[PDB]
């Protein structure tokens, strides 16, 4: 509708730093310089809605982190996201 659907190959890690969790949702807090996730256009302040076929709209940050780590190395990741800069800037507190 007015979102982002990105597909990139995970190398060693997804290179995403995460903020939020549970109620507020999972947000990109940092995207590693020149990583596949960056090149595909993911950016600090996007909300992550779905990773592959897993809904990310009510997940505890620590499970989100591990799930991203647990994605298999060298495989294609599909991320559904939406830019929520304003909510994000409020959220990080």
């Amino acid at each position: 509708p007015s979102m982002k659907l990105v597909k990139f190959r995970k190398g060693d890690s997804v290179g995403l730093r995460l903020a939020g969790g549970n109620d507020v949702g999972i947000f990109v807090a940092g995207v590693l310089e020149d990583s596949p996730a960056a090149k595909e256009g993911l950016e600090e302040g996007d909300q992550i809605l779905r990773v592959n076929n897993v809904d990310f709209t009510n997940i505890i940050r620590e499970e989100a982190v591990l799930f991203l780590l647990d994605l298999p190395k060298g495989e294609e990741v599909t991320i559904l996201a939406q830019k929520k800069k304003d909510v994000y800037r409020r959220i990080v507190e």
